Parts: C-alpha cells; sequence; structure tokens
C-alpha cells in the first residue's frame, strides 16, 4: 500500500520534538489547512531488502494497517500518512500529558484509587483492541501517554503499535519480542503468542503502579528474561504492606506461566479489585 507522496512540509510545520527510538523520531506538528495540532511519527525505511537498519515495508505497513482501524478515548488514532524515499510519516493524535512513566517518576508510586483510575483506562483500551483481536505486544509505562497531567485523575491513551499483530488464529508464530522488564514468558521462550502476552504486561504495569518497583529486573537484560520465564517475583513487605490483598490477588492471576490459565482482558474487568 502507497502513502502520500507530497512533501509532508506542504501540510504541516513542525515543532517540539516528542521522543525518538531506534527507528523513529515523533515531533509535534500543526496542520496548515486546520491549524489543529498533531505528532509527526517519521519512521526510517529499510534502504536495502537485507539490511538490519530502518524499518522494513512489511512492518511499517503493519503497523499502518492497524493504526488504521482505530477509534477508541483510551488508544492514538491516526490522522494521515506519508512517505518519501527515506521515510514513512504518520500524522498521530497528539496527546500532550507526557509518558505515565515520567508520571510515575514523581509520584514515586500510586494509591490503589490512583493505580485503578489509570488501570481502569489501560483496561479499557485493550478490551476494545483485543475484541479486534489486535495484540499490542508493548505495553509499559512509556507508551501510554496523558492527556494533561494536572488534574487529579489523568485520562490516558495507549501508544505505540510498532509491535502489533492481528491475531486471527488465535496466536502468532514470528518472534516478536519487547522490553525485557515487560514481555510475558511465552515471548521469552519464542512461542506462539496470542492476547495473553498483553494481560501479563498488565499485570507488570500493575505492579509497578503500585509500589514503584519493577517485579523481574534484573542486573542485566540476560537475567531479567531469565526471571520473566521462571516467574521470579515477589510482593516485598517493604512496598506491599498497605496494600490490599484484592490488588495482590489481581497481579498474582496475571503474572501466571500458562497462557490459557492467565486472566483475560474480560476477567480482569470482573475481577473484584476493579468491577465496581
Ligand atoms: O501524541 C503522541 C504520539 C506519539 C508520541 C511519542 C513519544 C515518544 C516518547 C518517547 O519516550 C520515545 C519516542 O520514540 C516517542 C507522543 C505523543
Amino acid at each position: 500500500t502507497v502513502f502520500r507522496q507530497e512533501n509532508v512540509d506542504d501540510y504541516y510545520d513542525t515543532g517540539e520534538e516528542l521522543g525518538s527510538g531506534q527507528f523513529a523520531v515523533v515531533k509535534k506538528c500543526r496542520e496548515k489547512s486546520t491549524g489543529l495540532q498533531y505528532a509527526a511519527k517519521f519512521i526510517k525505511k529499510r534502504r536495502t531488502k537485507s539490511s538490519r537498519r530502518g524499518v522494513s515495508r512489511e512492518d511499517i505497513e503493519r503497523e499502518v494497517s492497524i493504526l488504521k482501524e482505530i477509534q477508541h478515548p483510551n488508544v492514538i488514532t491516526l490522522h494521515e500518512v506519508y512517505e518519501n524515499k527515506t521515510d514513512v510519516i504518520l500524522i498521530l493524535e497528539l496527546v500532550a500529558g507526557g509518558e505515565l512513566f515520567d508520571f510515575l517518576a514523581e509520584k514515586e508510586s500510586l494509591t490503589e484509587e490512583e493505580a485503578t483510575e489509570f488501570l481502569k483506562q489501560i483496561l479499557n483500551g485493550v478490551y476494545y483492541l483485543h475484541s479486534l483481536q489486535i495484540a499490542h505486544f508493548d505495553l509499559k509505562p512509556e507508551n501510554i501517554m496523558l492527556l494533561d497531567r494536572n488534574v487529579p485523575k489523568p485520562r490516558i491513551k495507549i501508544i505505540d503499535f510498532g509491535l502489533a499483530h492481528k491475531i486471527d488464529f488465535g496466536n502468532e508464530f514470528k518472534n516478536i519480542f519487547g522490553t525485557p522488564e515487560f514481555v510475558a514468558p511465552e515471548i521469552v521462550n519464542y512461542e506462539p503468542l496470542g492476547l495473553e502476552a498483553d494481560m501479563w504486561s498488565i499485570g507488570v504495569i500493575t505492579y509497578i503502579l503500585l509500589s514503584g518497583a519493577s517485579p523481574f529486573l534484573g542486573d542485566t537484560k540476560q537475567e531479567t528474561l531469565a526471571n520473566v520465564s521462571a516467574v521470579n517475583y515477589e510482593f516485598e513487605d517493604e512496598y506491599f504492606s498497605n496494600t490490599s490483598a484484592l490488588a495482590k490477588d489481581f497481579i498474582r492471576r496475571l503474572l501466571v506461566k500458562d497462557p490459557k490459565k492467565r486472566m483475560t482482558i474480560q476477567d480482569s474487568l470482573q475481577h473484584p479489585w476493579i468491577k465496581p
């Protein structure tokens, strides 16, 4: 599928940089015809078939195809796509309140009410995605953006569909692999993957929200991955002594090695810690 090949600068002006990663940079921008503001994600294309730099056309097209399906208050949306010889440029919805990661670095730990206010929105977004058989595969606090961080109960949107896949057979076997602290054991073990992997990541996020600590983090990536595969985590009393047993139960039923025994998104919404 081809994208708009007019110069994006003919239609948008860019401003502050929002972040950058291995293959992409995101810049705030403003559409000239409407004055409306967006986030332009410039993804570097692969320059040869066998290269390891840049992102393959197949991978870019997958991210775009999934994003085109999405319209939900808790998930980022896609406005337009441009391309030139060097980049594909996604014109994404602008969510300007910063990463949940940075919000957490300030509070250092959330109350259960604050955590569940965020988690209910994350669960609602993931429920929408999983209902469409979309596995995100990269859920973590850096990929949850706040609309406005200066309100008591910030609203959020899930971002970053660079690893997302449609799961139309119940599992995909593609060597998908995200951030070690957040990947499920089936990712670590290179096993068939499905929607269940996201539910594990939600368990990790919840543990972090409540404690400020990462459940599986070792001193090296290989230690973290070994800890994940072995389900090597525990609720440290220093962090969790005043946390409810029901909150621990919610986490415990997500950090389950066997994907078939792990809570699904629907289970998580009915769990007594979440359900009103
Ligand atoms: O509306 C938005 C759409 C996308 C983004 C992306 C921000 C971002 C943050 C990082 O730490 C690294 C990165 O590569 C990108 C921010 C807002």
